[PDB]
């Protein structure tokens, strides 16, 4: 699928890179460390943990056949943050800014 491969390349080379270099992205660059953060319930409440490194590795290993599968993982990462945390939390403020950037860059993904 040439079109799907081109869209996945855009997600890897543009969207992922733009989120990664954003100054708020660091908490999302590795899976949540429930021990370090003292969150003994995180991996019970969050049923599909997700982070930018997991997405990066999936792109690198050709894990996705379609762009929608990769977009789903970005959406899960943000959704998880909002499910576990509370309005007004530092991480929720960071996530909202990152998600705005995500939507902007995603809207420029080639459509055909
Ligand atoms: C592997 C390292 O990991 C962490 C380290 C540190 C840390 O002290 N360093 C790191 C940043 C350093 N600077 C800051 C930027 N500077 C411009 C350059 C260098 C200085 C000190 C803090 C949190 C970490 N890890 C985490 N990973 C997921 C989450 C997460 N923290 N946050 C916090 C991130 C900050 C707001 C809250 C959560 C906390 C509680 C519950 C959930 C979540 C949550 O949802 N996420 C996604
Ligand atoms: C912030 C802007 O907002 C969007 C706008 C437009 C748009 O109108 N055009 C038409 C005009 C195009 N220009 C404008 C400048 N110029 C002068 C030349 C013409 C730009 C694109 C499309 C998607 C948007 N924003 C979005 N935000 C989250 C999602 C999202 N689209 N997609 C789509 C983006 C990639 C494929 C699907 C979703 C769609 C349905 C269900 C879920 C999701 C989903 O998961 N996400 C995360």
């Amino acid at each position: 699928g040439a079109a799907s491969t081109n869209q996945l390349q855009y997600l890897q080379k543009v969207v992922l890179k733009d989120l990664w270099k954003h100054s708020f992205s660091w908490p999302f660059q590795r899976p949540v460390d429930a021990v370090k953060l003292q969150l003994p319930d995180y991996y019970t409440i969050i049923k599909n943990p997700m982070d930018l490194n997991t997405i990066k590795k999936r792109l690198e290993n050709k894990y996705y056949a379609k762009a929608s599968e990769c977009i789903e993982d970005f959406n899960t990462m943000f959704s998880n943050c909002y499910l576990y945390n509370k309005p007004g939390d530092d991480i929720v403020l960071m996530a909202q800014a990152l998600e705005k950037l995500f939507m902007q860059k995603l809207s420029q993904m080639p459509q055909e």
